[PDB]
């Protein structure tokens, strides 16, 4: 009541009208005016910054007016109007955000499976307005105005059934609808996202070849005279000495393969890990019936790691399972030419161009991968190496934009859910009107952060919100 607090909250909610309405037409502008910003993706975040600008300029004004004074003023279609867009318009856009959560879980966790098309996209979104509108319809059909003594006043008859079930169960459904049920989704996708970048996903900084002394060439004579072998192709495999997994026991018959061949003699093998005992007894069997072979069970360190990946001329990764291929992409950073099953992340860090690809599980199509690799030694393979170190380095950029994007969209998602909360739980409270101010202040507020999220954490929308002004 006390005038200054009036102009307080005035102030407040003109400016959440003014930075919505402003930041969010901004979005639309930068995403439809400039060409390649036209994806999936911008499309669904045009419709979310539609839906957010639309209900501010359209909602916040009369929400703060009609609840200070406390009359209505703008008739019967408006009383309804006022009372239904808010519903369709949170649908909206909290759908067009799990529209945007779907697609990266698409592009990530199933690559070759294709994503709907951009005027898919414009139908996808003329379906979300269609189930935006019509679970908004029962409320703005029951809000009508009663001219009454002092005051006309806006107000919603639910159904006369004493227990008020019908208003209860509208409410209910609603805040499933807009709140519980996308964030939950969101949240499944988003977790998945997260998950898998995240252990994707290589430190670029420190598994890089810089950091090692010397030709390649000077670097394999020496490794290989301190493990008391003299020159010759050499090999490596690391991880952990398992069976069904890893593929040590894989390696192991291989080399047993090519034990008996007179190219045997121009191999050199490296096997690093600890596990199974059985395969550490038959690799170490294996190290003293040749004397071209060396197992190390024992921890190593990252930096000696990497001087390993450095020298040898291949890495063996013959893995039955293996979600990401960290270590094949440790083995291309520094040179070393992986020789790999076409399994899990390894078949999509491979190429054709970039490496040796064989059938997990088959220790003769491995021994003959190997056979290969030997002749290829004899040219040149600077650029094959070249291959594969501009490869594992540009499959990380792509990695990190990935979780810088999606990083961006959990800020989204995580300012809805805290902005929204307070909202839902005062409304359901029934089944203090300073708290009625501060909550829809707060819960309204929502509709201009997502320009302010965009334009602080991506660098292409920085640039359009620098470009219009
Ligand atoms: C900003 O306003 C809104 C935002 C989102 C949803 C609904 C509204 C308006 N609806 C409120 C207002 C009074 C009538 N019902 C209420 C209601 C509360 C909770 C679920 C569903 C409805």
């Amino acid at each position: 009541q006390p005038a200054w607090q009036i102009v307080l909250w005035a102030a407040a909610y003109t400016v959440i009208v003014v930075t919505s309405v402003v930041g969010n037409v901004v979005v639309m502008w930068i995403i439809l005016a400039h060409k390649r910003m036209r994806t999936v993706t911008n499309y669904f975040l045009v419709n979310a910054a539609f839906a957010e600008a639309s209900m501010a300029a359209f909602n916040t004004v009369v929400n703060f007016t009609y609840a200070v004074h406390n009359e209505w003023y703008y008739g019967l279609f408006y009383c309804k109007f006022h009372n239904f867009f808010p519903i369709a318009a949170i649908f909206a856009s909290i759908y067009s955000m799990t529209a945007v959560a779907f697609d990266r879980y698409m592009a990530i966790i199933h690559p070759l499976q294709p994503r709907l098309s951009l005027t898919a996209t414009k139908v996808v979104i003329c379906v979300i307005w269609v189930l935006a509108l019509l679970l908004a319809f029962p409320q703005g059909y029951y809000s009508t105005t009663e001219t009454m003594p002092s005051r006309v006043v806006c107000k919603i008859e639910w159904p006369e059934h004493p227990n008020k079930i019908y208003e209860k169960v509208y409410h209910i459904c609603v805040t499933v609808l807009i709140y519980f049920l996308p964030l939950l989704v969101i949240g499944y996708l988003y977790t998945v996202v997260g998950i898998t970048l995240r252990a994707s996903g290589i430190d670029c900084s420190f598994w890089n070849e810089s950091y090692l002394t010397g030709s390649r060439d000077e670097r394999k004579k020496s490794l290989l005279s301190k493990f008391g072998m003299d020159e010759g192709v050499t090999f490596m495999f690391i991880g952990r000495f398992d069976r069904g997994q890893k593929g040590v026991d894989v390696l192991l018959k291989a080399i047993e393969i090519l034990s008996s061949k007179k190219e045997f003699q121009e191999m050199r093998f490296i096997i690093i890990g600890k596990g199974d005992p059985e395969l550490e007894g038959w690799a170490r069997s294996l190290e003293e019936k040749h004397g071209n072979v060396k197992v190390i069970t024992e921890m190593l360190s990252r930096e000696f790691v990497r001087e390993l990946y450095g020298s040898v001329d291949f890495v063996i990764i013959p893995s039955y399972f293996e979600p990401f291929g960290l270590v094949a992409l440790e083995a291309m950073c520094l040179g070393a030419i992986p020789i790999a099953s076409a399994v899990g992340g390894l078949r999509d860090i491979i190429t054709n161009e970039t490496g040796i690809l064989v059938k997990a599980g088959d220790p003769g199509e491995l021994a003959n991968a190997i056979l290969k690799a030997l002749e290829l030694s004899r040219s040149d393979l600077s650029k094959f190496r070249e291959n594969c170190k501009k490869r594992a380095m540009s499959f990380s950029e792509q990695v990190s934009a990935a979780r810088k994007v999606v990083k961006m969209m959990i800020v989204v998602v995580c300012t809805f859910a805290i902005c929204w909360l307070p909202f839902h739980i005062f409304f359901l409270l029934p089944y203090i009107q300073q708290v009625y101010l501060a909550i829809m202040w707060l819960a309204m507020s929502s509709t201009m952060y997502n320009p302010i999220i965009y334009c602080c954490l991506n660098d292409r929308f920085r640039l359009g919100f620098k470009h219009a002004f």
